[PDB]
């Protein structure tokens, strides 16, 4: 306890000792409180005029618009599991770092690294203060010998300036010399990528969109059961300390300094959390707590995989009879799960789709439906569902859903199949309509356009509205004006090459499910879902809005051209039939 946060606590008291008061009035049970003290401050949601501008029919459409417009999960408590379950997570643990680590050596990510990482727009998650940006702190030997005081500091097992900002979700931002020895520490797990399908056999990381149907497709080819799909109600706040323990054994596989930093980061930082607060009632709480998930949001997406990973292992051995109960496992149980793991685990965990929180399994037969005794118990409770009624699966790959997506198979006029990246087509309008942030220019606004477009173009070319608006966003924008956002999967459409020919990279060259490699030469050779089904996936095609829209697109893009001025564009409309006299 006070030992390890003491120090952080001690440190923010005498920064605000103007202010301080243990308020008696604190709405907190499940955190420990310490103090408050005052400040005054809060990012709303902000219109693209470049998107909106050039899909006019959507305008009347109240999925779309009401997406522009506008913490009693996170102060709960998770029960601690039964020695039974504590065995099953430690033994499984213990066996998956081994697996994960047998191609990959851990190692300290670079100053250098950080530098490039911060001088490209990378969201770090840090706070605004000494240094205006990230980029002006990263450029200054004073923040380094900061950097180098906490660095020492945790050598010698003790952390001063390591301290949480909170911000069904919740961000917790970090000052950036924090977040520096966070990504020393653990940034091997995304950098090197631990978790890559190959590497990991049920991961996905650095797939991209373009991939996971066809990794669904390759999963529903197993011999099984139907496909499970279950989502964890607040999965970040079901993360228990038995699980941040297993997460730390991958130190057992470190050495040096290494293993001294990822220790200190696991013990001060993440086993113990100093928190900051905003309360209306304008001022500022310093809360601690041991469990939950408040790490960054790349080394908590990897160890997020992990845990997942470990949980749906057990769940897979429930459900096969590997063990018998949860509140004590024999010492043969031990010997018989060992043995499965050294057996059968590593085809077990191809028969997984595992993207941080997000799951798909397609299990052994369906006993795994009802075999919940370990997931109620690790925590890992199901959304939408009573606690003991059996999931519901999926008998059709075709319809599950993973990472916010479905998946359809498309025949090319060729007969080449495309498994294709797909959903409700109002949630892809509504975000392209939206930025982030102050001060952006209309070139600014308009090179956001164009990611969204450009997106569009390589993922959902499919969709008969998404194709026709990415071409009109990039014939009224410059052409030779780069696409950017501000925050930063693959994302191949951020690039100023002809999407044509990114489209033939992506789908055909170095798509490993495509076989024949015969290049596509236009977009009219690029199949459209049929006509039912993107009206089922929320096109607008068959409405009087959208005909009129279709009609006059060369109008609106004329509209927004007249705004940006006289630059040099290109019309993509005639790459489409109907544009092409
Ligand atoms: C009508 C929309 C357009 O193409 N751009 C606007 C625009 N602004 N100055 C000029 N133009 C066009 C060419 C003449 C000079
Ligand atoms: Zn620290
Ligand atoms: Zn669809």
């Amino acid at each position: 306890n006070l030992d390890i946060i003491g120090k952080r606590i001690e440190k923010i008291k005498q920064e605000h000792e103007t202010s301080w008061h243990y308020d008696q009035d604190h709405p907190y049970k499940t955190w420990a409180y310490h103090g408050s003290y005052e400040t005054k401050q809060t990012a709303s949601s902000m219109v693209n005029g470049v998107v909106r501008l050039l899909t006019k029919p959507w305008d009347i459409i109240p999925m779309v618009t009401q997406m522009a417009m506008t913490k009693e999960k996170v102060d709960t408590r998770t029960q601690e599991p039964k020695e039974g379950t504590k065995k099953l997570m430690k033994i499984t643990a213990e066996w998956l770092w081994k697996e994960l680590g047998k191609k990959k050596t851990p190692r300290m990510c670079t100053r250098e690294e950080f530098t490039r990482k911060v001088r490209s727009n990378a969201a770090l998650g840090a706070i605004f203060n000494k240094w205006k940006s990230a980029r002006e702190a990263v450029e200054d030997s004073g923040f380094w010998e900061l950097v180098d005081k906490e660095r020492n500091l945790h050598l010698e097992g003790k952390c001063e300036t390591c301290v949480y900002n909170m911000m069904s979700r919740a961000i917790w931002y970090m000052w950036l010399g924090a977040r520096f020895l966070e990504f020393e520490a653990l940034g091997f797990l995304n950098e090197d990528h631990w978790f890559s399908r190959e590497n990991s056999l049920s991961g996905v990381e650095g797939e991209g969109l373009h991939k996971l149907g066809y990794i669904l497709r390759d999963v529903s080819k197993k011999e099984g059961g139907a496909m499970y799909a279950d989502d964890t109600a607040g999965w970040d706040t079901r993360i228990t300390l038995e699980d941040l323990k297993n997460e730390e054994m991958v130190t057992n596989h470190m050495e040096g300094e290494h293993k001294k930093l990822a220790e200190a980061i696991f013990k001060l930082t993440y086993q113990n959390k100093v928190v900051r607060v905003q309360r209306p009632t304008t001022v500022m709480d310093i809360i601690s707590r041991r469990d939950q998930r408040g790490s960054g949001q790349v080394v908590t997406y990897g160890l997020n995989t992990f845990t997942n990973m470990e949980a749906q292992l057990i769940r897979q051995m429930e459900g096969e009879g590997v063990f018998k109960s949860i509140q004590h496992l024999t010492v043969t149980e031990e010997i018989a799960v060992k043995n499965w793991l050294v057996r059968v685990g590593r085809e077990r965990l191809s028969r997984m789709a595992i993207s941080g929180d997000d799951c798909v399994v397609k299990p052994l037969d369906d006993r795994f439906a009802s075999a919940l005794t370990a997931l109620n118990d690790m925590g890992k409770v199901r959304k939408d569902i009573q606690q003991w009624e059996p999931s519901r699966g999926w008998n059709d790959w075709t319809q599950v859903p993973f990472c916010s997506h479905h998946f359809h198979e498309l025949i090319m006029k060729d007969g080449r199949v495309l498994v294709v990246p797909c959903r409700n087509q109002d949630e892809l309008i509504g975000r392209a309509r939206i930025s982030q942030g102050a001060g952006w220019s209309l070139r600014e606004t308009a090179c956001l356009g164009k990611s969204y477009a450009q997106m569009w173009s390589l993922m959902y070319f499919h969709r008969r509205d998404l194709r026709l608006a990415a071409n009109a966003i990039c014939s009224a924008v410059p052409s030779h004006w780069v696409p950017t956002s501000r925050t930063t999967a693959t994302h191949e459409w951020m690039t100023t090459e002809d999407m044509l020919t990114v489209w033939n990279r992506v789908w055909i060259q170095e798509n490993p499910w495509m076989e024949d490699k015969t290049p596509v030469e236009s977009w009219e050779e690029i199949p459209y879902l049929g006509k039912r089904e993107d009206q089922w996936c929320g096109s607008l095609i068959g409405l009087t809005s959208r005909a009129t829209w279709a009609k006059n697109i060369q109008t609106a893009i004329n509209q927004v051209r007249s705004l940006i001025g006289n630059e040099e564009y290109t019309d993509y409309m005639p790459s489409m039939k109907r544009f092409r006299r």
